[PDB]
């Protein structure tokens, strides 16, 4: 039933619904050679929707929205991202430029801005220790303590006990590391512990890319992680 990579021409956007008022959704890019998949959420918070994450790449997420239009019908007024990279702020000028009010924590804003990528307009605020956590509308904002990068968030649905990992968090199929220069690769592993300690009753694990699974994608991600450290 969740799309995969080979289902999924780059361009178009899947939406997968997860719970009542709670999507993922899933687009396609290439990069360095090949095609990956990649994820994020909506949320529905009454009559406005939350969005996780760009569909990575201007022209990804205005088929994004367009597919909110047509499946959901509820506009987006808030958007987060969750690093800096451009599968999570690319396309952030296109939210912007629709009326969204873009969302990422300063740390983020900061390195998308030294990096030459898309930024978020608005400023998290709480998120500055790993550990943190803050309510953000129909969500929770998690800082985990750097991992695939510095500052990257992990987001907890409460309405549906999902758990979005991000980048932080690997799908089953994927062994071995996913380009590690931003990552911390000593810290990952107790960040990944910080969330299993935070979120143990999370029903549906969602990576930054792939097949969603449960907290097994935690234990999978640090294996993966230890065994590209060790050699
Ligand atoms: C192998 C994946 C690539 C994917 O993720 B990224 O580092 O946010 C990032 C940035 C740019 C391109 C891109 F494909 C990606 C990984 O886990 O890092
Ligand atoms: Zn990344
Ligand atoms: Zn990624």
């Amino acid at each position: 039933a969740y799309p995969t990579v080979s289902e999924i021409p780059v361009g178009e956007v899947r939406l997968y619904q997860i719970a009542d008022g709670v999507w993922s959704h899933i687009a396609t890019q290439s990069f360095d050679g090949a095609v990956y998949p990649s994820n994020g959420l909506i949320v529905r918070d009454g009559d406005e929707l939350l969005l996780i994450d760009t569909a990575w790449g201007a022209k990804n997420t205005a088929a994004l929205l367009a597919e909110i239009e047509k499946q959901i019908g509820l506009p987006v007024t808030r958007a987060v991202s969750t690093h800096f990279h451009d599968d999570r702020v690319g396309g952030v000028d296109v939210l912007r430029a629709a009326g969204v009010a873009t969302y990422a924590s300063p740390s983020t804003r900061r390195l998308a801005e030294v990096e030459g990528n898309e930024i978020p307009t608005h400023s998290l605020e709480g998120l500055s220790s790993s550990g943190d956590a803050v309510r953000f509308g129909p969500v929770e904002l998690f800082y985990p303590g750097a991992a695939h990068s510095t500052d990257n968030l992990v987001v907890y649905v409460p309405s549906a006990s999902v758990l979005y990992g991000g980048c932080a968090i690997y799908e089953l199929s994927r062994t071995s590391a996913g380009n590690v220069a931003d990552a911390d690769l000593a810290e990952w592993p107790t960040s990944i512990e910080r969330i299993q300690q935070h979120y143990p009753e999370a029903q549906f694990v969602i990576p930054g890319h792939g097949l969603p699974g449960g907290l097994d994608l935690l234990k999978h991600t640090t294996n993966v992680v230890k065994a590209h450290t060790n050699a």
